[PDB]
């Protein structure tokens, strides 16, 4: 579950940011769901040391998903603290 945490070590409020979800349609928080299990393992890949290739060719083996397009997201939500990035992968571009 994006549970929902602990609002309280933080610079900056969320409640706008997470309004934003709670406001976001189904289909949306659903896509940042099907998101969420591919980045979260692919960390696990890298922090045992696995090649690159190797790391991200297994997850879009596993999962259907371009291999280039989850390394962009990947780097994308490393500014972002965890518990925030389904709220992240709300908001596209």
């Amino acid at each position: 579950m994006i549970a929902r945490p602990t609002l309280e070590a933080h610079d900056y409020d969320r409640e706008a940011l997470w309004s934003k979800w709670d406001n976001a349609s189904d289909s949306q928080r659903r896509l940042a769901e099907k998101w969420l299990p591919a980045v979260q393992a692919a960390d696990e890949m890298l922090n045992q040391g696995i090649s690159t290739k190797t790391a991200f060719a297994t997850v879009a083996g596993h999962y259907q998903v371009s291999a280039s397009t989850l390394r962009d997201k990947y780097y994308q939500v490393q500014k972002f603290a965890k518990p925030d990035w389904a709220a992240a992968l709300v908001d596209g571009r």
